[PDB]
């Protein structure tokens, strides 16, 4: 069972699910006067903290609890390490509530204890097409159209307790206190994905990856040697050479985004993510924001040819520390973002994204099969790796969709 989840406004079973014929809410109509307006009781040893996520030493708090506590493999090989200037991009976009920042510190020596954060989002979240049609054979429009006009709601991501604090149900207290000041703000949905199984998720993608630095990629055991290599002279060899990459972009006209590019890219991204089921909605200052090009943090070029951009990809960089083997610090980790393409194949325009994260010095490209990922896998390269990402709705009945069905990329 779930003593945490079983209390709240979520889909229960996977036989739950898929009964869900319409999107909407779960939960009863409240209003923020309904909320409770103090903070969710917690042990007198602890106190809520609100982090100041534009102030350098807060960031510098949250980044080192991240940095040792945050997200691991089940072997303890690799775990996520967000940048300072990583987490002041991702918690920080336009109209951001730094209320919604939520931290919890030993009042003792103010330790970091535990964290979660939310961010506001413009999502289309409406019934999806396939159930759309299933409402027009039986005459019920007007019900599956009711939710489909863009939702302000909350992105919850970087959920993080304390090693020492595990399995002591702070978690959910977390959780409620999110709940709380999201509702305060008259807010009432929330999105986030995880790589575990909870109820119930919407959505379920594999991860990808494409080797840039194979060699590198062994030696730490990321990846192995598949087993047909052994029939070389040269296993090593022969796997450097599959995977090499051009040393310059294919397409005349790459050049990365440029703040006068903001507009065009905003149009030809709202156009490819409206065919989607689920995605965001950015304004001029979010597309500045989430794809002007960040040092060390987010990498976003545009194809113009004949002075127009038709096309462009991001990818974000997110390294990870590599826990035993002490010859290396890091994994450099390049993830692809949001993307368009108008002129060009798929396929050649992510290529280019692949020939700038390898010249960048990153060791491997990651991506879930949201959007149209699936497109250029086979061509590219990529692998399917372990597990899945999951995609959840807090206080959203929704019916299961394809992740290729989805176009919200979460950080
Ligand atoms: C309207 C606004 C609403 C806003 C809120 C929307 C909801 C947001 C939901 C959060 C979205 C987060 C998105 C991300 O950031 S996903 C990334 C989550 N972070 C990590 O994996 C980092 C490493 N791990 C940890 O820090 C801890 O192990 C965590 C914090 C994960 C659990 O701490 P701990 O291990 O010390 O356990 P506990 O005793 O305190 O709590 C146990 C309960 O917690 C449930 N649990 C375990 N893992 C997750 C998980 N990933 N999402 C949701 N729930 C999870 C579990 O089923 C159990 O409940 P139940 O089975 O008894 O019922
Ligand atoms: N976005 C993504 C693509 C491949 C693997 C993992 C990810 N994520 C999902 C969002 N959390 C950070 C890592």
């Amino acid at each position: 069972a779930h003593a945490f989840w079983s209390t709240q406004p979520v889909p229960q079973t996977e036989d739950e699910t898929e009964k869900i014929v319409f999107a909407g809410p779960m939960d009863e109509p409240k209003t923020v006067a309904d909320i409770p307006e103090e903070p969710y009781p917690i042990a007198s040893t602890f106190e809520w903290w609100t982090p100041n996520m534009e102030a350098a030493d807060d960031i510098h708090a949250i980044y080192e609890l991240l940095r040792d506590n945050y997200v691991e493999d089940d072997d303890s090989m690799f775990r996520f390490n967000y940048s300072e200037e990583f987490l002041q991009w991702a918690l920080c976009p336009p109209n951001y509530i730094p209320d919604w920042h939520v931290a919890v510190r030993r009042k003792a020596d103010k330790k970091l204890l535990a964290f979660i954060a939310g961010v506001p989002v413009t999502l289309r979240m409406g019934t999806p097409k396939y159930m759309k049609v299933k409402a027009q054979e039986k005459g019920e429009g007007e019900e599956a159209a009711k939710y489909d006009e863009p939702r302000h709601i909350c992105e919850i991501n970087f959920l993080c307790v304390h090693k020492q604090l595990r399995e002591k149900r702070l978690a959910p207290i977390l959780i409620k206190e999110a709940t709380r000041r999201v509702n305060r703000t008259n807010v009432w949905q929330a999105v986030y994905t995880a790589g575990v199984l909870l109820p119930t998720p919407y959505a379920s993608g594999q991860y990808f990856h494409r080797s840039l630095n194979p060699e590198k990629l062994v030696e730490i055991r990321f990846s192995g040697i598949p087993a047909q290599y052994q029939k070389f002279q040269n296993p090593m060899a022969m796997l450097k050479r599959n995977y090499q990459l051009p040393s310059a972009p294919k397409n005349s006209g790459l050049r990365e985004m440029k703040p006068s590019d903001v507009p065009q890219v905003r149009r030809i991204l709202m156009n490819y993510l409206d065919s989607f089921d689920v995605g965001p909605v950015f304004s001029d200052a979010e597309i500045s924001h989430y794809l002007l090009p960040r040092d060390g943090v987010v990498f976003t070029y545009v194809v113009e040819n004949d002075k127009k951009v038709t096309d462009f990809f991001s990818f974000y960089r997110i390294p990870s520390t590599v826990i035993g083997n002490s010859n290396y610090n890091l994994l450099n980790a390049a993830y692809v973002h949001y993307y368009a393409a108008t002129s060009i194949p798929l396929h050649q325009l992510i290529l280019d994204l692949l020939i700038v994260a390898h010249s960048r010095g990153f060791d491997v490209c990651n991506m879930v099969e949201i959007l149209d990922n699936r497109s250029f896998v086979e061509q590219l390269k990529f692998g399917a790796g372990d597990g899945h990402l999951r995609y959840y709705f807090y206080n959203w009945a929704y019916p299961k969709i394809k992740p290729s069905q989805v176009a919200l990329v979460m950080l």
